[PDB]
């Protein structure tokens, strides 16, 4: 059968991609950031990773790394660049060293954080990059080295510019998981308030499962091509809160504007929100993080749809329901 | 003048010790974990640290590392051991390599976490160690290698078994700073509730400034000796909360027992607690962290007092007042 190597195999995207590929009968090898094999290594050691590629002889390689500058907070800038930027070059160079240009197809996970400034909305494949963090500059290098090996050596190598994508596995530092975790704990009486920033902020949220599928599709073509991977639909942080609360039978009312805005509990249906009652104030704004910033990230996945036929199949509400259910289960183990 | 080298120079203890020594006219060199000099390095490189000791020719070396297994959360177990355990051996071996046994005095910062289990209370120099985390095992090695170089080579090398010590610089992960930060933010209306564990838990809290002084004293003697460094006085987490709240004019009432216990605002005096009013519930217990655990850490600093004349000079209330004032200042920049 087909063989694949996944770097960053234990993150949200790696775990879902590994499942997706195993289901298709692939033999899956991975390294952290039955027919599944884990290897030691982090992409900082050329010898170790070339050895692994030599033993694995993968048909496909998925270079997933960290997805956000926030998920990389505790690493040194040099370590992040060595693995997310140089690691990409090492993988491409190893494929050449081993004479695998004709057998191995390469996928690199870029990020919407490459847009930094923004300017034009929505953002598409032609929209110019302007990195705003060391992490994003490292990703800029990874994006361009991949384009360069494609253009210079005719290698099948391409980039997936990923916009936000969540799931029950999403890291607790992202706002979506913060909200579902908090709503569940509040409903179960383990906490009392959820503090957020500007609730007007508009986001483009997709489901990790739909995105890892597009990543795989991007390696099944006749020629390599880069693609923006997003939903192209906007929702407010406030709508996300309402949706999450609605999954637990809590209807919310919002009173006040800006840093003064507050979420009041109007009614409660069902038996999953015992720790909440009408009148309760459970959502508020933290001035330390409030900011009325314009110019907004919103991806245009038209090319993906036109050339590949890819479209997100899971809806935002199903994603929220799945995340809420998972956090609710953990929460009741403690009420 | 005298020359000193401090490892972990930017932590709470290192920053205070550096100040203490500079005030005394020392030339101070440091490495992270005017007459002050910072060097690159972390104790993992024998060549780099020997070179530094060779250039510095210190009269005194203070091997401060991490003080808690919680402060070491984001490091790999191997990295922590390499710097906190092996790093200690490297420093002692470099002093010998360079022929500095007669000039350089060595101080190692142990921790009360070496007691793990506990059993006998209070704990003193003779009380047996029983590490309960990888971090503490690394510290056990550091403690014993220091004793061994003292006993085997007649080197002036000793251990300071430190119990909890705080200050305005204390890391936000420790419960004392968590409480002062929270009380200030609540008083300033930036947050609404403080969730803690068992409020009956008894602790031995001293001030970092008093402790770095004992560390220095331990190197001014005629012979090297190990010492427990603590206050030997107990206070409850609940008393700490009351004290912190009292610094902001908030009097508290506690209703309920165990996981049901809650802190209610009785009265408010002054103008530093605008975000709080009588009746408000601002302290509650998080069941996830509640635990009625016996057998309690409490140090017996009698030997320190008897042999060296050391005694903590700063009181717990002055420490709380200082921590609260610092957090209150940060807080009002945002109300």
């Amino acid at each position: 059968s087909k063989v694949a190597l996944i770097t960053g195999v234990t993150g949200q995207d790696g775990s879902y991609l590994a499942e997706f590929l195993l289901e298709k009968g692939y033999e899956v090898h991975g390294i952290k950031r039955p027919k599944f094999h884990l290897h030691y290594g982090d992409l900082s050691d050329t010898s170790n990773l070339t050895r692994i590629l030599r033993e694995v002889q993968p048909d496909e390689v998925y270079n997933l790394g960290a997805m956000s500058h926030v998920a990389v907070s505790f690493e040194s800038p040099e370590y992040t660049a060595d693995v997310d930027a140089m690691g990409t070059l090492r993988l491409l160079e190893a494929i050449r060293f081993l004479g695998l240009e004709k057998k191995t197809r390469f996928y690199q996970a870029s990020t919407s954080e490459l847009y930094g400034l923004v300017q034009e909305i929505p953002q598409k494949e032609t929209t110019p990059f302007y990195p705003r963090s060391p992490y994003a500059v490292a990703k800029l290098y990874a994006y361009w080295i991949t384009v360069n090996y494609r253009e210079s050596y005719g290698m099948y190598a391409c980039n997936g510019i990923l916009f936000n994508h969540e799931s029950p596995r999403r890291g607790e530092t992202f706002v979506t998981r913060k909200i579902t975790r908090a709503i569940a704990n509040i409903a179960q009486g383990l906490e009392s308030c959820l503090y957020l920033g500007n609730m007007d902020s508009l986001r483009d949220w997709g489901h990790a499962k739909d995105y890892v599928k597009m990543q795989w599709m991007m390696l099944q073509q006749e020629q390599p091509e880069d693609f923006v991977i997003a939903t192209g639909v906007q929702y407010s942080v406030r709508q996300f809160v309402e949706m999450a609360a609605a999954q637990l039978g809590i209807k919310l009312r919002f009173e006040g504007t800006g840093v003064e805005e507050k979420g009041i509990v109007v009614s409660v249906t069902g038996h999953d929100a015992p720790g909440v009652k009408p009148g309760d104030v459970i959502i508020a704004v933290d001035p330390r993080y409030f900011r009325p910033a314009e110019e907004t990230l919103l991806g245009d996945p038209t090319k993906a749809h036109e050339k590949l036929g890819w479209k997100p199949e899971i809806t935002l509400r199903e994603m929220v329901s799945e995340m809420v259910a998972n956090d609710l289960e953990a929460a009741k183990k403690h009420s």
